[PDB]
């Protein structure tokens, strides 16, 4: 019998029985309808087939199941989406991202410096959560002592996207946006007058097809980057490292062979799939992999379910840093494929190599049945991950 689940309920994704539910979907009704009738593509095949038909499976209704669209790239269809993405792509060329390596590595070593003498830290609070915010913060011109304010704004906004909030939480979300809007428009004014080499400067100078980004668009697109690149990367760092620590053979492989790190990062992404789903609105009635869908309803793409689809990944519940091929969908697929995928991968690589060498005997304090996942229906991962290691002196 079908699992009795609510795919819009954050508690489903905090359950370590979600993958058992996915497995039933993939085997019995690939395009699944949950207890409330919400449609979701659970197989790798169905997700890809939906991704490849944007004119039928549109982003222009918004990518959350019961929230309207926002005027940002991820809530647009081509050709408007393509122009917006080309404009923002100025901040994410392969050259610009690769050149961040030294600065990201410095942040990684500073963060490890803050705990390496203690012999214990919360891997989430002290390493996985701060790094993505410090990288994005530095791109946006945020003073280091103000990162924590932005981290909380991002948390508030992620949480709004991850649930159906109350009025008090709707108001908190509006307040956080208002504060982010004020900050960003101040930056935009400052950089239109005296350009630097930061993200707002590059986005202001970007030109495509004779077009440029308006102030309104700069705020919206930088907000998408703030939210989209923060707590997502966090959860792959924490959850991916968790799997290295639970399977010591995997930890040991990476420690003795640095050339295995790219493959490890890909398996961390496949396993953690921080973005649990993105929605598509149907533009017409359609029979899709055996399920009738109605014009105007939203269908979820279950990226974690796809990442554990036995039709594509042999023994998907085995964490294997050497997995080849590893064509996971953590970043999605098609025209909306994650714009920050190179930056996310760079953050994950630089922090993980440093964790491996500087905390070489790292181990989890307690096991996973007690480690909670954050209840959220959009982006989710570990709340906390206490770890211990032999102390060492900082690098400075
Ligand atoms: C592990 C970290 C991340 C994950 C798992 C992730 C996941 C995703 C997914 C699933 C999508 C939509 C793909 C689809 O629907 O097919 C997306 C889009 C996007 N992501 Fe990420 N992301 C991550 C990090 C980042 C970072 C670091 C940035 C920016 C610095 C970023 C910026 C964006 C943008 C701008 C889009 C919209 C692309 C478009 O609509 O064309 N993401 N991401
Ligand atoms: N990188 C994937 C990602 N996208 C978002 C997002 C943030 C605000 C509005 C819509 C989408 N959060 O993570
Ligand atoms: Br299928
Ligand atoms: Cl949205
Ligand atoms: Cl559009
Ligand atoms: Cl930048
Ligand atoms: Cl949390």
């Amino acid at each position: 019998e079908a699992p009795d689940v609510d795919l819009a309920d954050g508690n489903f994704y905090a359950s370590r029985e979600a993958r058992a539910a996915y497995r039933w979907m993939r085997a019995n009704q690939p395009v699944f309808r949950d207890r409330n009738g919400l449609a979701a593509a659970s197989t790798y095949q169905a997700v890809i087939d939906a991704e490849r038909q944007p004119e039928l499976f549109s982003n222009a209704g918004g990518i959350r199941p019961d929230q309207p669209a926002l005027p940002m790239m991820i809530d647009m269809d081509d050709p408007a989406h393509l122009l917006r993405r080309k404009l923002v792509n100025a901040g994410f060329t392969r050259k610009r991202v690769k050149d961040k390596e030294a600065s990201i590595a410095a942040l990684c070593d500073t963060l490890i410096d803050a705990v390496c003498e203690r012999g214990e830290c919360d891997f989430v609070r002290d390493l996985a959560a701060p790094l993505p915010m410090a990288v994005i913060g530095d791109m946006l011109g945020v003073r280091p002592e103000q990162r924590d304010m932005f981290l909380r704004w991002s948390d508030d906004l992620v949480t709004f996207l991850s649930s159906h909030v109350s009025q008090e939480d709707f108001q908190i979300t509006m307040d956080a946006f208002a504060a982010y809007n004020d900050f960003t428009r101040a930056t935009i004014a400052a950089r239109r007058a005296d350009p630097t080499d930061d993200l707002v400067s590059v986005l202001v100078s970007s030109e495509v097809d004779g077009e440029r980004l308006s102030d309104d668009e700069l705020v919206m697109e930088t907000l998408l980057i703030l939210i989209g690149g923060d707590e997502t990367t966090r959860h792959t760092l924490s959850g991916g490292t968790e799997q290295l620590l639970r399977n010591r053979d995997q930890w040991d492989l990476l420690q003795r062979d640095p050339s295995l790190l790219p493959g490890a990062i890909e398996e961390m992404l496949r396993w953690t799939a921080p973005v649990k789903n993105m929605c598509r609105v149907l533009t017409a009635d359609t029979e899709f992999h055996g399920t009738a869908l109605c014009a105007g309803e939203k269908m979820m793409l279950l990226f974690e379910s796809a990442n554990f689809d036995e039709a594509v990944f042999c023994e998907p519940e085995k964490f294997d840093v050497q997995r080849n091929p590893n064509s996971h969908l953590a970043f999605g697929f098609g025209t909306h494929f994650c714009l920050g995928n190179q930056l996310a991968r760079l953050e994950l690589s630089l922090m993980t190599e440093r964790v491996l060498r500087r905390l070489p005997d790292l181990r989890l304090v307690a096991d996973d049945s007690v480690l909670p996942l954050r209840p959220a229906n959009f982006v989710s991962g570990l709340e906390s991950m206490p770890v211990v290691f032999t102390p060492s002196p900082p690098l400075g």
